[PDB]
């Protein structure tokens, strides 16, 4: 067949989705919240353990009994508990055991644009485990997002500062990462178990959320980011296990680009994080901007090679120094946000500057190609331009 397949294989994830986030429906109530809290939490702690993803489905179907004995022993008012929480514990049983049953183990491993399509994804898959720092990063930047951008979390600068650590050391990087996954599902198991109605009513930040519903998404999206990470990492082993040149670029004008693709950052990487410095410095217009641009120009003072790179971990690590207690000061902003992501680039620098791994110019002092055509204009052009 066709789309018994596709019906078959995305069962589980979607539906242990739409059954975690069905969940406080309802008003001030401890008895279906907790359910789907602890649902996350067994999710996130199968996922970080990394030996029971899908190897504890004994818990996993009866987590889907104890979800139907509450929804059949709990519940115009009468009539959607009883069809949220009953469809929602039958849909998560039956997808939880005929996926186990069949389409767990088939995944585990213990009009032609369908080709372009998977091939894109491959390539983005790809991309994504190379920039699986990035990522992570990327990740950092939602969580200052929500922190400095919406509103300090509860103790946020702890979860910024394993980032702070993170960024510039690739030792730390993955523990620090599982750590942070581990500090985010506690920090959301304390967020949903802050609203509750018996609290009798400067460095704890309670915001006592009021409307139950804003002051979880920025714990939401964080396990969601995490997730994405752990789920992209798991098909980038999966597809591993399954199934131009540096010197050829100047040969077509898509070598080009894929040759610039590649390494956009790699002999650019320096510069662009000048940019990004000078960039920060004019936005946040503050003295501890101008000590940021003071050593940003101390750092320029060293023109000749590879002065700079033995004090570029030093200025990760002033870098880190300076940006963790800014946080801390500013807890107890946007251009704190544009800050870390200075400091996430000069990280990504810090990390790539030691890649030792790895002269037809006259053919470019004439048009014969449209590679040398565009060789020549920025070899003499731009000078003019500038």
């Amino acid at each position: 067949e066709l789309v018994t397949g596709i019906y078959v294989k995305y069962w589980i994830y979607v539906c242990a989705g739409m059954f975690i986030v069905v969940s406080f429906a309802g008003r001030l109530v401890v008895y279906k919240i907790v359910y789907m809290f602890l649902f996350l939490l067994c999710l996130t702690l199968f996922q970080v353990y990394y030996t029971l993803w899908r190897k504890l489905l004994r818990v996993f179907w009866w987590l889907v009994v104890a979800y139907t004995m509450l929804v059949l022993i709990a519940v115009s008012e009468l009539f959607s508990s009883i069809l949220i929480p009953g469809f929602f514990l039958l849909a998560c049983i039956l997808q939880l055991h005929y996926f186990h049953r069949p389409f767990m183990q088939l995944t585990d491993l213990e009009l032609d644009l369908a080709a372009s399509f998977s091939a894109v994804l491959t390539r983005i898959q790809v991309f994504v485990r190379r920039l699986l720092e990035l990522h992570v990063f990327k990740l950092v930047a939602l969580y200052t997002v929500w922190v400095a951008l919406k509103e300090v979390s509860v103790m946020n600068l702890l979860l910024v500062v394993l980032w702070a650590f993170a960024l510039p050391y690739p030792r730390f990087r993955p523990m620090a990462s599982c750590l942070s996954t581990v500090w985010t599902c506690i920090i959301i198991v304390c967020k949903m178990l802050y609203q509750l109605k018996i609290v009798n009513p400067n460095w704890f930040g309670v915001r006592k959320g009021y409307p139950n519903l804003g002051y979880i998404q920025n714990h939401l999206q964080i396990l969601l980011l995490l997730v994405f990470e752990a789920v992209v990492y798991r098909r980038q082993e999966h597809y591993r296990r399954q199934h131009g040149t540096r010197q050829r670029l100047d040969q077509d004008l898509l070598s080009c680009l894929k040759y610039f693709i590649n390494f956009f950052f790699y002999k650019f990487g320096l510069e662009i994080c000048f940019l990004m410095a000078v960039n920060v410095i004019g936005q946040r217009m503050n003295f501890m901007v101008i000590l940021h641009g003071c050593w940003l120009v101390a750092i320029l003072t060293r023109r000749r090679r590879e002065a700079i790179a033995r004090l570029w971990p030093n200025y990760c690590l002033f870098l880190t120094l300076f940006l963790l207690y800014q946080y801390l000061l500013c807890l107890g902003s946007t251009n704190l946000i544009s800050d870390f992501l200075l400091l996430l680039c000069a990280s990504q620098q810090w990390q790539v500057f030691s890649a030792e791994r790895t002269n037809p110019i006259p053919n470019f002092i004439h048009c014969r190609s449209y590679l040398d055509m565009l060789k020549v204009a920025v070899f003499r052009y731009l000078f003019w331009l500038v």
